[PDB]
């Protein structure tokens, strides 16, 4: 799809610095997950620095992954602080559903406003029923693009992406991301990578097609876990036009 | 060994939840190792959450390596609620015998009780002294199996596991574990999956037996620290009944 | 240069320990890299042992990557203990300049005093201005070693190191070091064992060419972000005498 050839390019060209208040596994997983890409990652989560870095910052991008009480009062101001700059914001609710703790946090930070709300069907699932697989994986990505009047991802075998109006499906990917931890969370990271250079539904989806390409490729080189992890790294760097062109697999929906 | 096999295909059956309460440098590595294995990692330490996600878990794992008070009280009320649900404990007193810090809080949390206590000669025997090299490993891992009233691992060139009545010797592994970081971290995690499927005994010895063979194999393909660290994961994921047949080197002693 | 070969003889017949309070993105990555190259890595925080692991350890690494109030404690803290033994201190101020927060703990540590402070370009230059690209990189390089009364390293593309009195230009290295975080955190971990078994001005240039090298061989086998990587610790493990002789770049300057 081409908005997404030329989102990689842009993100590549401009080289945007995303902020990352993210969970310890992930660490430097999404790190080295964006410097392949082409952005810049920064991790930093100290109250007595949230405001320098998120003015420093293209976008912001909040794991709840490993959270406790400081953390969450770092992202709920981070989220706080990004609005009012106006510095979109990528929020990956690890979690939710598993524990009312990150549930009640995701809704915290839902409620102040994100940009891209990205996270598997049980989580998103959750987020949706406090508050208030194909064809009820596309009505929970539009119903809970609607509640938070945010772009959201329902991310599974297929993906699903919808601003509420608009909905894609991405069906990119190889199912040994399930033995690798974190590769949703470098999604998100990724994500907040093109969200700096786009808008949110372009944004999202194309780091699920690039994203899932990788994957593709990295299977095509290495069939178990660790050589398949490092592979990963090695394509989010090599993919290009011409990969994107002959491997991509999106459509539009409805 | 024939339990080891059957362990082995239990844990992959069940895909069995292992909460880690661990340290920074093994977060994201010890998760893969689960995952690679076959178990389910979740990493959590929130006391405003110990209490769901060690309810959700089927097995928990603590490792002391980078404590500090917060995570200590994280671990302690961890312990507490995992004895009172009957979630298996592993605990890994990284560094026990280095600082009082490390000694104490491992002894405070042995006091409360686990199933299955893994550390190298120098740790175990700083907990077996402060409470109250084959031949000494052997007779260290028992004594400490008594004195803690659990299962003991003794890690080494040969590693010893008791529950103060059976005694199990364990040949495999390579020394070049000792140029990766936490190496006896991700043997208490994968413990933590073999823990939630059969008795303590046979899956620590399980695992340590799992781990080693996944050692030589990887420096079969790779003989450098790099490359030889990401090949554990390949292994721990290829290994199966026939490279156990093949491989294992275990023995019960006495 | 002989003093180099000599270093790193040293430290893998030594194995020092070196005690690092770092930052999470690279707390694997940087324990790793001192096992790969022959030193130990100890990675604490709690103030209730930090006396302990300083009297315990060679040296200690400070890197305030992703630093917090409590981290902030830890270090300063640290540094006053050091000094008062007489173990050498690293000092990396990832993101000087960047957050006042950050460049002000730099300041904080550095005006107790530290034996190596390593930094790029931005990061020095941030801290020599507060506290008041080769000709220019070298003139800052000096400046802030006589400034704050230390060996300094001021990293790129050419690294210059001096200790006030005398001045070294180290040109190995490669540029998809770029596309991997953390590295000169690599390089400081890595100073902290070099410094445990030499003087300071040779510590830092041993520990910059020796990594240096590391990366040119690593890239001759691997030409992307996630293999690079990896070829980074097999080659901190293998590099050797021949190897230093035969591709190190380095000069003292004036």
């Amino acid at each position: 799809m081409k908005f997404i050839i030329e989102a990689l390019k842009r993100v590549r060209e401009r080289r945007p610095l995303v902020h990352n208040i993210t969970n310890f596994v992930v660490m430097n997983t999404t790190a080295n997950a964006l410097l392949a890409l082409g952005a810049s990652p920064v991790m930093a989560h100290a109250e007595e620095e949230l405001e320098e870095m998120i003015r420093l910052a293209d976008a912001v991008v909040i794991n709840i992954g490993t959270l406790d009480s400081g953390w969450r009062r770092s992202m709920v101001k981070a989220t706080e602080i990004a609005n009012e700059l106006g510095k979109p914001i990528v929020l990956d609710p690890v979690g939710a559903g598993a524990t009312k703790f990150r549930t009640r946090v995701s809704l915290e930070i839902l409620s102040r406003g994100v940009d891209v709300l990205k996270g598997n069907f049980g989580e998103i699932s959750a987020l949706l029923g406090e508050e208030g697989g194909e064809e009820e994986a596309k009505k929970l990505t539009m119903n809970a693009a609607r509640e938070f009047n945010t772009t959201v991802a329902v991310t599974g075998a297929v993906d699903y992406v919808s601003d509420g109006r608009r909905t894609f499906a991405v069906y990119n990917g190889h199912e040994l991301l399930g033995r690798v931890t974190g590769t949703g969370c470098m999604v998100a990271a990724l994500t907040g990578a093109f969200v700096a250079v786009t808008e949110p539904l372009k944004a999202t989806t194309s780091a699920l097609v690039t994203f899932g390409i990788a994957a593709e490729k990295a299977y095509e080189e290495a069939k178990y876990p660790g050589s398949f992890h490092v592979k990963l790294y090695d394509w989010l760097y090599r993919i290009n036009e011409n990969v994107i062109r002959t491997y991509a697999k999106v459509r539009e929906v409805e």
